[PDB]
């Protein structure tokens, strides 16, 4: 299967699917009108993704990957330019409009990290087991809350709270080798993780008060996601591939519907 990574900003919203078919990342964008090919193509296995807004405008990171190089490629609305990441399997999210990027990257089973307050890259306190890694975070205001998920070859929440890395309590039915994706929204938050197993794409949530699986149930052997609020109403679009196939599966707060993008 192809390998895919999602982003959205605004209520509009606009997404950018990135999907990596054969060494070479192809962009997909959604403006609110219509799919169109975006101007992003670089080399790459494998990309993961994340990006932030400062004032009207849109900056996004993408991260690609060759055997053990990741190269970085910033969109600050100027081009799609080389960044100062240096270091596969790879997972990002930023936070804050500085603003403060963490890349953990499960190169050969051992998940790193490498973070980015603003002045330049430095290695992470991260250090923890495992073959595919996801990553969510969300702010409380002052505080960072950053959801780490390591399968080993059993996925294992990791937790960091602003203020030193704990176990999780989060639990899942896997298969060797699993492959993981997740998101979040709201300040409780409400956490949606999704894992590949062999063909069929499984959900489990948390709202806040014990986790338990969720509707979401359809074939790929990849996985990306991404949400967004409108009004305090989620919008959640999960992304399963399949050879190259890759179906667009939306919730909009009123059952599971299949999406815009093309299985491709």
């Amino acid at each position: 299967s192809v390998q895919t990574a999602a982003t959205s900003w605004g209520t509009v919203p606009s997404i950018r699917v990135y999907t990596a078919n054969n060494g070479k990342i192809t962009e997909r964008c959604w403006d609110g009108k219509g799919w169109y090919t975006g101007a992003f193509n670089e080399p790459g296995d494998n990309v993961s993704v994340t990006s932030w807004l400062v004032g009207s405008a849109i900056h996004i990171r993408v991260y690609a990957s060759t055997g053990t190089t990741t190269t970085e490629w910033c969109w600050d609305g100027n081009g799609w330019t080389k960044g100062a990441y240096t270091s596969d399997q790879t997972a990002a999210t930023s936070w804050g409009t500085v603003p403060s990027i963490r890349v953990y990257t499960a190169n050969n089973g051992k998940i790193t990290e490498r973070c980015w307050d603003g002045k330049g890259w430095y290695t992470g306190a991260f250090n923890e087991p495992g073959d595919n890694v996801s990553v969510t975070s969300w702010l409380v205001g002052s505080a960072i809350h950053i959801r780490v998920y390591a399968s080993t070859g059993t996925t294992t929440e990791w937790c960091w709270d602003g203020n030193g890395w704990t176990k999780g309590a989060y639990t899942s039915s896997t298969v060797p080798g699993d492959q993981t994706a997740a998101t979040s929204w709201g300040t409780v938050p409400s956490i949606r993780v999704y894992t590949a197993n062999n063909g069929k794409i499984t959900e489990r949530c948390w709202d806040g008060k014990g986790w338990y699986t969720g509707a979401f149930n359809e074939p790929g052997d990849n996985v990306s996601v991404t949400s967004w609020l409108v009004g305090s109403a989620i919008h959640i679009r999960v992304y399963a591939s399949t050879g190259t196939t890759t179906t667009e599966w939306c919730w909009d707060g009123n059952g599971w519907t299949k999406g815009a993008y093309t299985a491709t």
